[PDB]
C-alpha cells in the first residue's frame, strides 16, 4: 500500500476537482484494488503560491501536483507555443497534441519530474465589469487579468493594461478594483464566482478560432514515482500519457457549457464575436507568435520547428478528437 500527497489550487467545488482531479484519483486507486490512496488537498490548502505547486512535487514535499507551468515565469518556456493567438482547436486535440510535442520535442524541459498527462483548456473568454468587448478596441486601457506571460503579451498587443495573477487571486482583484476583467475559459468561472462579480463577457464563435487556451501539467515526484512496486507503476503508466492528457481536455472543456448557463441565469450579457472581427483580433495579436519563435531561437532551441511541429501535431489529433 501508498498513500501519495495531491495538491493543487483549484477550489473542492470546481469543475476540474470534481470531474478530473477526483475522478482520476478514484480511478488509480480503483484500477490498483485499493493499493493506492491518496491524501488530496485542494485549494493550496498545504500552502504556498500556485507557482510553487511544480516545486513542491519536485522537491517532493508533496508526490502530485496539477498546475499551470506558465505561473512560473519563463520556466517553461517551449510549451508556450500552445498559448499562442489561435492555436487551438478542441481542447481534446490539443491537449494530444502538447502531451506528443513535449515527449518528442522537448523531453527536457519538465525532466527534473516524471510527468503524467499534459492539456489546455477550452477556448479563452472574456469576463469584465463595466465594458462590453465588440471589438479589440474596447480593451484599451482595460486592467486585464491573464495566466501567463504569453496571454499577457497578447492582451497588450489588444491594447489592454495587461496583469499576470493565478486563478484563486481573481475575486480580491475584481473586488478591490485592481482590474477590470479577466481571460477565463467558462468552465472555470463559477469556481470563482466571476459571474457574480462581472457582468460582460465575450466569448469568440467556433468559426473564428480560440483567441487563446492555457496548458496545464500533471507531474509527479521522481523519487516517488520510481520508489513505487513495479505493479502499481503500472497503474499510475496506465493512467498517464496521450489518452489521460485528451480526456483531462475534453473534460475541462466539457465543463464550458455549465460556466456559460450559470453567467446565464444570473442575467448577464454574453456576446459572440464573428468570425470576422475575430480576423481583427488575430492581425493585432499576429507578431505573438514571431516574437515566441525569436525568444525560443535566443534560448538556443529551434523555434520555428517548434512551431511548425506543434501546428502539425494540432492538425493531426484533431483527425482523431474531431
Amino acid at each position: 500500500t501508498v498513500t501519495l500527497k495531491f495538491h493543487t489550487f483549484m477550489a473542492p467545488q470546481s469543475n476540474v476537482w470534481q470531474n478530473m482531479h477526483k475522478v482520476w484519483m478514484d480511478k488509480v486507486s480503483k484500477e490498483s484494488g485499493g493499493r493506492i490512496q491518496f491524501e488530496a488537498y485542494p485549494a493550496m490548502q498545504l500552502g504556498g503560491s500556485p507557482a510553487q505547486l511544480y516545486d513542491q512535487a519536485k522537491d517532493g514535499v508533496v508526490d502530485i501536483i496539477w498546475t499551470i507551468p506558465g505561473y512560473t515565469a519563463g520556466r517553461f518556456p517551449r510549451i508556450e507555443v500552445f498559448e499562442l493567438p489561435f492555436m487551438m482547436t478542441n481542447a481534446e486535440a490539443t491537449s494530444r497534441a502538447c502531451w506528443e510535442y513535449m515527449q518528442t520535442m522537448a523531453l527536457d524541459e519538465f525532466k527534473d519530474t516524471q510527468v503524467l498527462a499534459l492539456q489546455v483548456h477550452g477556448p479563452g473568454v472574456f469576463h469584465t465589469k463595466d465594458k462590453q468587448i465588440k471589438t479589440a478596441a474596447d480593451l484599451k486601457g482595460l486592467k486585464m487579468r491573464g495566466p501567463t506571460r504569453q496571454v499577457t503579451k497578447m492582451l497588450g498587443y489588444l491594447g489592454a493594461i495587461p496583469v499576470g495573477m493565478p486563478l484563486p487571486a481573481i475575486p480580491d482583484a475584481l473586488s478591490k478594483g485592481t482590474i477590470d476583467g479577466a481571460a477565463l475559459p467558462w468552465e472555470v468561472v463559477p469556481s470563482v464566482k466571476v459571474h457574480e462579480l462581472t457582468r460582460f463577457h465575450s466569448e469568440f464563435d467556433p468559426a473564428g478560432g480560440a483567441l487563446y487556451t492555457a496548458t496545464f501539467v500533471l507531474a509527479m515526484n521522481k523519487a516517488s514515482y520510481q520508489a513505487l512496486p513495479p505493479d502499481l507503476r503500472k497503474i499510475i503508466d496506465n493512467n498517464s500519457g496521450l489518452q489521460t492528457s485528451g480526456w483531462l481536455g475534453r473534460v475541462q472543456q466539457a465543463g464550458d457549457a455549465a460556466g456559460r448557463q450559470a453567467a446565464l441565469a444570473h442575467k448577464n450579457t454574453i456576446y459572440a464575436i464573428p468570425a470576422l472581427e475575430a480576423q481583427e483580433f488575430k492581425r493585432k495579436a499576429a507578431v505573438v507568435e514571431v516574437a515566441w519563435v525569436e525568444d525560443m531561437n535566443q534560448r538556443g532551441f529551434d523555434g520555428r520547428q517548434l512551431l511548425t511541429t506543434a501546428r502539425a501535431l494540432i492538425a493531426k489529433h484533431s483527425k482523431v478528437a474531431a
